[PDB]
């Protein structure tokens, strides 16, 4: 594999950025379909052939969850993308009618309902 993507940032929107931790994220990690995308990808453990070729952005919730916990982010949005990117990864390298992609799908739709609530901007 490659080395995990960072979670440290080398260099006020604060309120949407702790609720996607405490709230959305916990419950997207609670979630029954949750287990793949927790870690980064091991594509030799979950035999994924050429994961890494295909997929140059990959990013998991483990990451997000310790970017978040690390302040990393410069905004909420850069947030919000990570956990896009996780999805779109996932209908990137698999076929659309895989159950790993129907995990995907209940994920997001979940997140869309989380992300509802976030406060103010
Ligand atoms: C035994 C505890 C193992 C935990 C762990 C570790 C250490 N590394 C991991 N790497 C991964 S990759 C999970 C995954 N499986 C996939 C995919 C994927 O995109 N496409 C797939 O077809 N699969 C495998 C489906 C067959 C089970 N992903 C990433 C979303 N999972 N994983 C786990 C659960």
């Amino acid at each position: 594999n490659p080395p995990p993507p960072e979670t440290s940032n080398p260099n006020r929107q604060t309120n949407q950025l702790q609720y996607l931790l405490r709230v959305v994220l916990k419950t997207l990690w609670k979630h029954q379909f949750a287990w793949p995308f927790q870690q980064p990808v091991d594509a030799v453990k979950l035999n994924l052939p050429d994961y890494y070729k295909i997929i140059k952005t990959p990013m998991d919730m483990g990451t997000i969850k310790k970017r978040l916990e690390n302040n990393y982010y410069w905004n909420a949005q850069e947030c919000i993308q990570d956990f896009n990117t996780m999805f779109t990864n996932c209908y990137i390298y698999n076929k659309p009618g895989d159950d790993i992609v129907l995990m995907a799908e209940a994920l997001e739709k979940l997140f869309l309902q989380k992300i509802n609530e976030l406060p103010t901007e």
